[PDB]
This record gives structure tokens, C-alpha cells and sequence, in this order.
């Protein structure tokens, strides 16, 4: 079967990415038992005006972490580092034509409902093929999601240039965790864990910086009430 | 004692306000038993990096209500209604010199920590007398607080022109509330209530619109989790 | 947005009202636990021929109070007080176009069923925009209702000229009330209260007169059987 | 912001590493419940003359493994494989200036106290910026540590050339492990695990050889008493 020609450009782009930017990966485990309760309660306290998902919370937390550690929200240019202030998030969508990366603008201080609405709109517009180039050309940081497929515990991705970092969220799973009962003996509690994998470019970011970013993300997720901050 | 002259300007301003703009008031009762728990928990889960109050939550809720009902965030000009998009909040501070109204900019989508920091800075700068005119000339909506004084149950205020509405927050109090125990009998529960008084200008806003705004405020407060939205 | 022009007339009218007529307010609390039972029983003892609300009982009580104290049912004219004998009641309706005040004629000695029918007809005709000027130009006394909105405890309004008084009915609420059981000990009973706010013009009416009017209203309500009288 | 120029050299070096040497990763899990007891005992049986950590034990185990499997302690040169005899260990230190790799010489048969002392000296000298080039130019094998940050379950690194391998030690975590009580039933016991990630160069080393190295490391750690051997 001859090649469609469109795949050629994506191949060249990914090749440029891996040959220009070295990659190193970080892998962590989050606890989402409180996040799911929050999502359930917010979905219940509504009149069909909205519907939330885990990706929106993740995007808000990404914005917060990028604001607390601005070195990640950066790029690599001609003998100069371009540092932004706002957070432009590239979300991946898997169409029958392949992959596409619409963008959400000004995430920090935008609202989860607006985020969900924009995401649904862009996703349906991508399934219909009704986008503009500006909507998916740009972005400082990216993300890919596979939570619908429960088998994927973890996976890596590739940095869509000229960005510096990219995220990946596996599926949820059941894990054993200790717990102290009211007495001195320990016990077994079943918490819902997710694996998260972050790929960074090493020219801009270092291991300590990536670790700090991941720590802030984990903290924000594990204490969802800090999303207000 | 002759007059300082500064009071002359404020007298003329308030006279213009009351003679140009008719005033009608709306008085409601909120429930903050969950809000105070939330504030206590966020304060405990910190390293002295921040410290929260009730006024900040109130300001965020004001922004949310103003965005859900933009007719309030309005004004009256020469044969034209000027409608904003963002929410500029005028907070009152009581100096020994008198009263002053610094402004917070872009409340909606800003964050409670940043709000508290800006409010503390502006309050100390007002106590010192180190402000610019632009920092207290403008704003679409205003507020006055008297929560430190436990005697005041409710009170009205006056609309700082050219705005259209202003808020007032009394002190907290203990009130009796019914509650259904596990059995069919009712019981007595002690809830922490606050009275809130909103003054509106009648040229722009109507009773139904003000009531809708207050309903949204009460909803967001009584369900603090919707502050994320 | 330029102004519709219709709002100009209402603004001028309200400005004339507040600048010509000083306003003072009287705020009381009623008890409707018997009224609601009466309404429920009259609704049950019917064949769908009619359907009652709270506003109709309130209007009948307004007529009774006005007849017991005719000084309220008055006005202010060119060097003369015009005093009526019948009670013409101006009921507010909130259309998407704004606010409107249809009139009911000869309330005292008319009947609740006829009152409800006329109010429904006038409300639907106002929603359709099919009224005559005479039907909303006149009236000795006025009223505004917000009972559908449970958030509003109390609120004020403005005197539609050339009248002298206007009413306002908040929402119902649950309040603690003492009660003496069969033994000597007191107990807690939950009564359904409403707050009522009456604005008066001070040229015609005095505080004592307004208080007398409110006392008669409270009496007739708390003893609904006196509606016959 | 322009680039400092120092980052250019590191970026070029890492680009050379990834483009010249392929990378494959091995990931295992260790058990340190005995190691921590040993560390605690040696720390308590002391007079402040020394203080130990996990990194030193890991370095000793690395040396032992390299001596049992010398093929890892190698490099790639001009048409020739250079094989050492001793073990020169490059330890990473994260300064505000960036990253640096001081060296420990002659690890095998040196002593944990001497190791800890030298590492503390070099770390403080790197924080001060008082090093010689020979002290961080050379080395056969490397290591990076992130144990202070409890969020990092695992991570990869990049091979500092001209070396052939590099290690990475995640944080400790609590994991469920079966255990046989005195009776026939199994039970739950909580063991402290660490994840370890090793990146190798495929030109020199094969998967079997790397697996053998990792097996020897795991064995030496899980039986700390063989450190004497």
C-alpha cells in the first residue's frame, strides 16, 4: 500500500524530535480515591449542565504546577530560551485519520466547566474534521490519555516539538496500601492508583526540576482542595 | 472644628450617588459551617506560605456570580450601558483618615492565595498611605466588611459611583436549624449563619435579577466545591 | 449597548418617587402554618375548578387592612389628599421586557376564586403583551412577590407613584418557636414564617399608623377565619 | 533569556551520547528492610565519628558487582575495548548551577566510612565550586540518586560518556508481600521496596550480562552480610 503522504510529515517531525532532543522519563504513582469522590459529588450536584472527567482535573493541575515551576513551560529556539507566562495545553485525540493535538488556551484560572466544554467541542470538531491550523499549531505543553483502555498500566510518548515536556496517564488499578486501625495493628486498604509518565527534554530541564514538578502535581492531586489555589 | 476639606469631596460624591441612583436592598442568610471547615483545613495543610479569611472566598463567589449574571457587572453612562467582561472588586479599608477602596483586578480565575496576598499588600499600603489613584479609581463592584465586630448582625452601605451594586457582610451568629436524626423524629442543630445585604441601583438591575444573583451566591457558598467551577 | 428608551421613563418615574417622597420601612414576621393548611384543604375540596396561592390571601388581607385603616389607602395631590373607598391592588409581574403592574379592582368583597382567575388572566396577558393602559395605570396600593425564589428572606421595593405605600413578601422559612407541652416544661416547635416589608411615604402616613395597619394584617393572617369578616 | 553557554557543552555531550550509543533499560525491585536495620545499628553504635546513608551501601554493591562481572566496567574507544580493573564511581550532585559528577576512586576495598567522608567532602566542595577537572573527568561507571524526593517511584538517566552504564535509585515505598506464619496459612507483611533502573550501552553489553549484573546486585543487597565478601 503506498503511503498517504500525510504520515511522511509526522514521521519527519518525530525524527527531528528524537534526534534534536534527548529524552528521559519519570514514572510516578498517584492516589485518586478522593478525586473520584469529588468528581462524583460535582456530577451529582448538577442539572445536566455539565459533565466532568479525570483529564480536566489533570489539566488544571498541570497548569498549577507549570505556574509554580515556570522552567518547564519553556522551549528551545535560536540561541535563546523562550519562556511563556500562560499555560497552553495540547490535548491528543485519536481519529480514524490518525492523531491530532487541539489546544486549550489560558488554562490557569479558567474553570473546569469551561475546560470540559472546550475539550468536548474540539474533540467533536476533530472527529468531523473542522479545525483551523492555529488551533493545533503551538502550545507549550502536551498530554496524551488512554484511560478508557484498562489494560495499559503505563506508557511513554514523544515530545511534539518545539515543546519541552509531555505527559501520559495510564489506567486506574487496585493496589494494596497499609492503614492503621483504631488499635495499634495495621490493616489492608484498597486504594485506586494511577501511573503517570512524564517525558522531558534534557537540554532545558534537569532531573531535579522534573522531580519538583512531579511532586507539586502529586501534592495537588492528593489534596484536591488545593486546586482552588 | 473646621472641616478637613477631604470630607467635602466624599460628601458630594455620596450626595450625587443617592440623588442620581435610587437604592433598594436585598437581605439574605447564608450557611458557612462547611466554609469554615474548608478554611481551617486549607490553613492546616500549609507551611505558613499563606493564610486565608472569609472575605477572599466571598470575593471569588462574587466574581462567579457576576460572570453567571453579567447584567450586575454594569454601569450607567451618557445614554449608554457600559458592560464589562472581567470583575474588578473594590474592597473597603477603614483608615484613621477615613475610608478607602483599593481594587483587585481579574478576580475570576486568579486564585485565593494570590487574592489574599494582594489584599494584604493593598491594606498595608493603605494604612501607610502609599497608593496611586488608579488603584482605587475604577472597579465595577464593591464590598464592605465588618466581620471583626461581632455586634453587627446586618447593615447597609452606599453605592460608590459609577458602579451599580455593592455588598455588605455582617458577623457570624449561632442559629437554630432543624435536622432529621436516623429515626423519624426531628432534632435541633446549631448552624453558623451570616446575614448579607446587597444594595442595587434600580436603573440597571431589577428585583428578579438581584434575586438570581443572590441565589447563585448562596449556592456557590453553601456548596463550596463549586468554587472550582 | 444603547438604551431601549422604555427604561428612561421608568428611571425618571422612580427618580421622581424617591426625590418627592421620603421612604421609611417596616419589617415584620408572620406565621402561615394555618394558612397553608387552609389552602391545601380548599385545593383538595375542589374539582379542578380553581387553584389558590398565597398572594391571593395576602391581597384579601391587604384589602381588609386598608378598609380598617383608610388613611393608608390615600395619595398626595395638588394641595389636597385624595382618599378612596375601594381598594385597587397593583400586582407586579416580571416579564422579559421588564416589570409591569396590572390592577385588580374592588378587592374587598370579591372572592378568592375570582381574584385568582383575574390574576392568572392578567399575568398571561402581560406575558403576551396584550394589555390596555388603564389596566396598569392607577391603583391605590401595590405589591411585589418573590416567593418562588427561596433564597430571598427579605427585600425592599419602591413606591409606584402617586400611591403612598407598597408591600413586599419574602420567602417562607423554618424557625424555632417555643411550645408548652401538657406538662409544665417547654418544647421546640417548627413554625413556617415569612418576612414582610412595607414601605410607606411619610407625608401621609406616620409610624403609628403603619404599625396599626401591620398589626391588623398579622391578626387577619394568623387567624385566617377572619377573612370572612 | 540567552543561553549561559555552559549548557551548550552539556547538550552537545548528551546528544553525542544518545546518537552514538543506543540505550536499553532494565528495571528491578530491591528489598532493604535488613539494610535499614543495619544502617540504624551502625549509626547507633557510634560516637558521631561517622554517619551513613543508602547511597554508600549502593556504591559498595556496585563495586562488588562490577568486579564479579568485569564486562560492564568497560568502555568504547577507537576500534578497541578498554577494560579497567578497579571501579571508579561518578556520583551526581545537583547544584543551582546545574549538574556535576565528582568521582570516588578505588571503591572495592575502601571502607564505608572513608566512602561517606569522601562523598561529603566532594559534595560540599561542589556546592562551593572548588573542584579540579580531574575530580570529575573520567570514571568507569556512574550513578544518580533521588531518594530524598518521595514522589519518584522510578526514573531513567543518560549515560555520561565514554562510559557504558548508569544506575538510578528511586525512593523507598511500602509494598505487600506474602509470608508464612507458623501455621499453614499465609499472611500479609509490609516490606520496604525500592525500584532501581539501569541504562546500558548495547554495543558492549547484552541483556543477559546486564541481567546477571542486576542479579548480583540484588543478591548482595538482600543479603547485606556478603558486603564483607
Amino acid at each position: 500500500v503506498p503511503i498517504s503522504g500525510m504520515r511522511k510529515t509526522i514521521a519527519a517531525r518525530l525524527k527531528e524530535s528524537v534526534t534534536e532532543n534527548p529524552h528521559f522519563f519519570v514514572s510516578t504513582n498517584l492516589s485518586v480515591s478522593k478525586l473520584l469522590k469529588l468528581r462524583q459529588a460535582l456530577n451529582s450536584s448538577a442539572d445536566g449542565r455539565y459533565k466532568l472527567s479525570v483529564n480536566d482535573f489533570l489539566i488544571k493541575a498541570m497548569g498549577i504546577a507549570s505556574k509554580r515551576v515556570p522552567t518547564v513551560n519553556s522551549s528551545w529556539r535560536d540561541g535563546v530560551i523562550r519562556q511563556f507566562e500562560t499555560v497552553d495545553v495540547s490535548v491528543a485525540v485519536a481519529t480514524p485519520n490518525g492523531l491530532i493535538t487541539p489546544i486549550v488556551k489560558g488554562v490557569e484560572g479558567k474553570g473546569l466547566e469551561s475546560i470540559s466544554a472546550a475539550v468536548k467541542e474540539l474533540a467533536k470538531k476533530a472527529r468531523d474534521g473542522k479545525l483551523k491550523p492555529e488551533e493545533y499549531q503551538g502550545g507549550s505543553i502536551s498530554i496524551s490519555n488512554m484511560g478508557m483502555n484498562p489494560a495499559v498500566q503505563s506508557f511513554t510518548a514523544i515530545i511534539n516539538p518545539p515543546q519541552a515536556a509531555i505527559l501520559a496517564v495510564g489506567a486506574p488499578q487496585k493496589v494494596a496500601v497499609p492503614v492503621e486501625n483504631e488499635d495499634g495493628t495495621t490493616g489492608v486498604s484498597w486504594d485506586e492508583q494511577i501511573i503517570v509518565t512524564a517525558s522531558f527534554d534534557h537540554k532545558v530541564v534537569d532531573g531535579a526540576v522534573g522531580a519538583e514538578w512531579i511532586r507539586e502535581l502529586k501534592k495537588v492531586i492528593e489534596n484536591p482542595l488545593e486546586l482552588l489555589l
